[PDB]
């Protein structure tokens, strides 16, 4: 496979994302305006990884770094190989918080591949290929499709599993606030038909509430297939979630938590802001973001 | 409650509907341009019921008739009562075929009440109340909401159960063909979490496919929670369903069957039309309908 020239550079901006959004377990995701920025240069030989910000000192500084793995996977998919790499990460996406830092790193590395391929005069990978490859790193497509495509996404799989997604236009009156604090619960293998039908009606309603009917966000963010089962092992997230919802705020777990996402139609009460902080949660307002950007 | 004057008349036209539409079990429905016509007059006393067409000779002609039940429930909800009634039905919605004749009957009777209330100068029942009351007759809101609201609907329940729905704007390139023939199974009590996540991703996708991306109808109409389990008890429906999908036609069970619905953007293959007929099914082309009409 054609070895890339040395001396190419590209910079990538990848957003955080929040999966599930209540009942949309393993399918729904939404891209948020909190970014990691990755700058990469091709060189004659070797690999240097530098990391500043979130996860600094917690991520590997070698070829096992998720971004580097994704760079190499994307290049291979594009029929190329890097002669050598310098990789600099400026991270603002918190790790292990439910905001999709692993998915963003894979999407970023694949974005870097598209940047390097283009500047070498080669074909880039289509968004569908980006979604496929990023989801393979995660094992499920919801965060990955969100970081690739932006907006809100409906993702799905076909079973070598195929991963795909489509982008929704989030209603402009919906504003997202993330409550971010400072092992995974085993989910039931089987669920009642009644509970499955419940989530079916709610996730179907959720795509409508995200796009056309923001007044239905409370009803559409109800869930019976993962949030109640996770509550006892993460009481403070469950407590903040319960409090926001009791105040009419459409609150959901950000993925598996512990962060909590509020899909708001009016600004949060000062009381709710104070309640979250008392539990240890910082409230960060975020806009729905576009997908990964490459230049 | 105010007794209505004798001598009022109203005519109601109610569409059939198709529930589930694949993975949207107990939530999704779509209104079809196949109508029952109900003419009602208030009289000094008594109850006279005449029925023509579908269901003629099999439905009760007394106060237990579903339309009459719905008229009186609606009038009572409207704070009124009929001194006497003449009810004549011209039915084209086949019964016991998966095309929502029971829900259509309740919606028609409730529409009749709104017609009589209006001509008596009283407030009519809101669409939300119509959906609530019709769904109470059915035990589920998907057929009822479709017949009330028209178009495609996402319906849901909250727990006296609350039944509600919201109307989707079906993509104009989507045209419906019903395979209508001339059997009972108890669905499984539990389903795997895996199968629930599957239907979750597909029903979320279906709302997008019905409204913006009809090219996704095949993927979005896949189901694991009721259609495969109903195949054995309705072999000919399952065969027509399986064959249409094998030919690239987004086919689903109409409700619980035995009718089969094709969600098409182009007319059916010359061959598939013949395969359905060979299996005993008449293929009827239908447009998405508006809701119940009252005059
Ligand atoms: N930006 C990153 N760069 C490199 N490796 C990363 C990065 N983010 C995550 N990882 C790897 O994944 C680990 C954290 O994984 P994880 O707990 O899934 O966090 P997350 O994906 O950001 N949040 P969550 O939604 O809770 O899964 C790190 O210790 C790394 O091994
Ligand atoms: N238009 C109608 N007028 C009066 N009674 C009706 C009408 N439609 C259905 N019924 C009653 O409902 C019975 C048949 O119910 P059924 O056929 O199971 O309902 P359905 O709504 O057509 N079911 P499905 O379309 O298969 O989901 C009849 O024997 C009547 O008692
Ligand atoms: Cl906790």
């Amino acid at each position: 496979s054609e070895v890339l020239p040395a001396g190419l550079a590209t910079t990538v901006l990848v957003p955080a994302s929040s999966a599930n959004l209540g009942p949309g377990f393993d399918s729904l995701g939404i891209a948020l305006s909190l970014y990691d920025e990755i700058e990469v240069n091709t060189t004659e030989s070797g690999l240097k990884v530098a990391v500043e910000g979130q996860g600094a000192g917690e991520v590997p500084l070698d070829g096992s770094h998720l971004v580097v793995r994704a760079i190499e996977r994307g290049l291979a998919a594009g029929g190329a190989a890097a002669p050598g790499l310098i990789v600099q990460c400026h991270n603002k996406i918190p790790h292990s918080r439910g905001l999709g830092s692993s998915a963003a790193a894979a999407v970023a590395g694949l974005g870097v591949a598209n940047g390097l391929l283009a500047k070498a005069g080669r074909a880039v990978l289509s968004d569908d290929v980006l979604v496929q490859l990023a989801s393979e790193f995660e094992g499920h497509p919801d965060n990955a499709a969100a970081s690739v495509l932006g907006g809100a996404v409906v993702s799905w799989s076909e079973t070598t599993p195929i991963y795909a997604a489509t982008r929704l236009d989030v209603h402009p009156d919906i504003k997202i606030v993330a409550a971010i604090p400072e092992t995974r619960v085993l989910l039931p293998q089987a669920v009642t038909h009644v509970d499955a039908r419940f989530n079916i009606s709610r996730v179907a309603l959720l795509t409508v509430a995200l796009t056309a009917r923001p007044d239905l966000l409370m009803t559409a963010t109800e869930d019976r297939l993962h949030q109640p089962q996770r509550a006892s092992a993460m009481p403070a997230s469950a407590d903040v979630l319960a409090y926001l919802r009791s105040q009419g705020v459409a609150a959901v777990l950000s993925g598996a938590g512990p962060a909590v996402l509020a899909l708001t139609t009016v600004d949060l009460p000062d009381s709710a802001v104070k309640y979250a902080e008392d539990q240890g949660f910082s409230l960060v307002a975020m806009a729905v973001s576009a997908g990964v950007s490459v230049r």
